């Protein structure tokens, strides 16, 4: 008998975000999550994320990082949680086969970001670790870096929940009922009912947004990272190695320092297998490239890394067809807002979209340029029932 003004459908990254964001302006919301956030069955454990701005996935991103950016200061002012460390991020390449480190650097010129540049030697010179060939170039962004996931999540919930949100949990949202002037939401804890929602459920967008009359191609992967024994003298944050995000002749691998002796942490980005999220195996090691992807990188490029594997964790990326967010009001519901498919690279970028998902659901517009999210854009592939 309690109607909402929103109501939040996954309360994880995204969700989390866009509850703090709705909260802190007085708006009754209500965020539904199939778990208790943050946990290890969505897209957002695995403790740290990077945060660039340079952005290789293309330059349009870059006015969201810096707002985002910005946000993630004001989180850490705000709770006792940790929140980032700026560990900087370096990107770097074969000279002239990255289209990626090409992006990161003409972002940074189009926008005027802060940048080191530098190849070869100089980068096996400046990061004792990493052993990259005399003909691969680089750019460091020192003012970037590593945000602490779970801790993000829980500390904009705690705020969430301190100016009244409210947050019902592990109960799954099962069906959607939209009308002209309201939503409704039906689980097998009871149906509630509110004048917005929000939808942003990782990677059940990819099988529930059926129920909401949508068919867009969405493929959820997974996505595993591990944590490895390291020569603590290098890969150290103490001793400023950086995050990094780099291509190699077959993908793309990123990774982070050693926190208080955890390990290097690495992940392969271009690679994981397709999979639906309620039956992915969540155990790491279970495929035998889990592992071994991890250590034929460190072996050939930060060699003092590849001690014994410490931790591993499994993850889910989302993937659109073009790789790009699908941030937008339903085309048939206004009242009905969308986000999905962040394809790996949304986490950073998750404080700024909870606020252009409280502006789309209190007034059906944001002030952030968001056209290159559209849900009606043709590379997408969107369509009806
Ligand atoms: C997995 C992964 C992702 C990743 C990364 C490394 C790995 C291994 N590294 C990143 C990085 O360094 N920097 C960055 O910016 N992103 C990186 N990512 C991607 C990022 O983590 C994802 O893009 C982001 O987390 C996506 O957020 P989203 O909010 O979409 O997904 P979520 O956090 O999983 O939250 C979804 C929630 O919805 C709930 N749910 C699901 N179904 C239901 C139903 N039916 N009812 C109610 N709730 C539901 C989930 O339980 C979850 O909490
Ligand atoms: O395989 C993919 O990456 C995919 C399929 C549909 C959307 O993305
Ligand atoms: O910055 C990103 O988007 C990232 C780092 C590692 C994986 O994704
Ligand atoms: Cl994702």
């Amino acid at each position: 008998s309690t109607h909402f003004d929103v109501i939040v459908v996954g309360a994880g990254s995204m969700g989390m975000a866009a509850g703090y964001q709705l909260a802190k302006q007085g708006v009754k919301t209500l965020l539904v999550d199939a778990f208790d956030p943050p946990h290890t069955n969505g897209s957002h454990h695995g403790d740290t994320r990077i945060i660039r701005h340079a952005y290789g996935e293309g330059r349009e991103y870059v006015p969201l990082a810096l707002r985002s950016q910005e946000l993630w200061y004001e989180l850490e002012k705000e709770t006792h949680h940790k929140i980032f460390t700026k560990t900087g991020v370096l990107v770097f390449g074969p000279k002239g086969e990255s289209a990626f480190v090409a992006e990161t650097m003409e972002a940074a010129k189009e926008h005027s970001l802060t940048v080191d540049l530098l190849e070869g030697d100089e980068i096996n010179k400046r990061w004792p670790g990493i052993t990259v060939p005399e003909n691969y170039n680089a750019i460091f962004e020192p003012n970037s870096g590593v945000l602490f996931s779970e801790n993000c999540i829980r500390a904009y919930r705690e705020l969430a929940e301190a100016r009244g949100a409210k947050v019902l949990t592990h109960t799954r949202v099962e069906d959607f009922d939209i009308s002209p002037d309201s939503v409704k939401i039906e689980t097998a804890n009871g149906s509630y009912t509110a004048d917005k929602l929000i939808v942003s459920m990782g990677a059940w967008n990819s099988k529930l947004l059926s129920k909401l009359n949508l068919d867009i191609p969405l493929q959820p992967y997974r996505q595993v990272v591990g944590f490895f024994e390291s020569d603590e003298s290098k890969y150290s944050n103490d001793i400023d190695f950086p995050g990094f995000m780099v291509e190699v002749p077959n993908g793309i691998y990123y990774g982070f320092p050693s926190f208080g002796g955890c390990g290097l942490k690495l992940g392969y980005h271009t690679f994981g297998q397709k999979i639906d999220p309620d039956t992915i195996n969540r155990e790491f090691g279970v495929y035998p490239e889990d592992e071994s992807n991890l250590r034929a990188f460190l072996e050939e490029y930060m060699p003092g890394a590849n001690g014994e594997l410490k931790r591993g964790a499994v993850c889910m990326y989302t993937k659109t067809l073009d790789e790009h967010f699908i941030i937008d009001l339903h085309p048939e519901h206004s009242n009905v807002v969308i986000a999905a498919g962040f394809s790996g690279h949304g986490f950073k970028f998750s404080s700024g979209v909870g606020e252009v998902l409280s502006q789309l659901a209190l007034t059906g517009k944001t002030e952030h340029d968001i056209s290159i999210f559209s849900i009606n854009r043709p590379a997408l592939k969107e369509s009806l029932q």
